[PDB]
């Protein structure tokens, strides 16, 4: 499914995302925005052999199983399919599970390069959320 902003803002508010670990609501919308567009079939190969997974680009080598992974570790404890699906449940969840992570939030390339000390009121505006 390719989510409309505030469509994905209302869905992650909805589920605990807004203040998650320390990370407002505009900082989940921003780095989806950036990673996949919204989409949650977006599927990105890379040069090591992992490839990255929905909506949140959640990447195969540390934290779902696809299959094909040199070294990988499957911390969510899921495939990597579960990551594509219109329904957010798992891809939130493994999200949530990410961010514990001592890096935070900065696991995401796409964060640190367009939200991180960003004005992110955009990405939340008109939503009434
Ligand atoms: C930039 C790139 O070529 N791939 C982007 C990619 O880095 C993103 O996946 C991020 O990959 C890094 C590297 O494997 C992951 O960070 C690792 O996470 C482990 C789990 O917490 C730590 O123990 C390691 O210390 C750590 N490695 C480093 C060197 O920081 C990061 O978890 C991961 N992120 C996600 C999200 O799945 C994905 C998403 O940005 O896309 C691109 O491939």
């Amino acid at each position: 499914k390719v989510y409309d902003r505030c469509e994905l803002a209302r869905a992650l508010k909805a589920s605990g995302m807004d203040g998650y670990a320390g990370n407002s609501l505009p900082n989940w919308v921003c780095l989806s925005k950036w990673e996949s567009s919204y989409n949650t079939q977006a599927t990105n190969r890379n040069t090591d052999g992992s490839t990255d997974y929905g909506i949140f680009q959640i990447n195969s080598r540390y934290w779902c199983d696809d299959g094909r992974t040199p070294g990988a570790k499957n911390v969510c404890g899921i495939r990597c399919s579960q990551l594509l699906t219109d329904d957010l449940t798992v891809a939130i969840r493994c999200a949530k599970r990410v961010v514990l992570d001592p890096n935070g939030i900065g696991a995401w390339v796409a964060w640190r390069l367009h939200c991180q000390n960003q004005d992110l009121r955009s990405y939340v505006a008109g939503c009434g959320v």
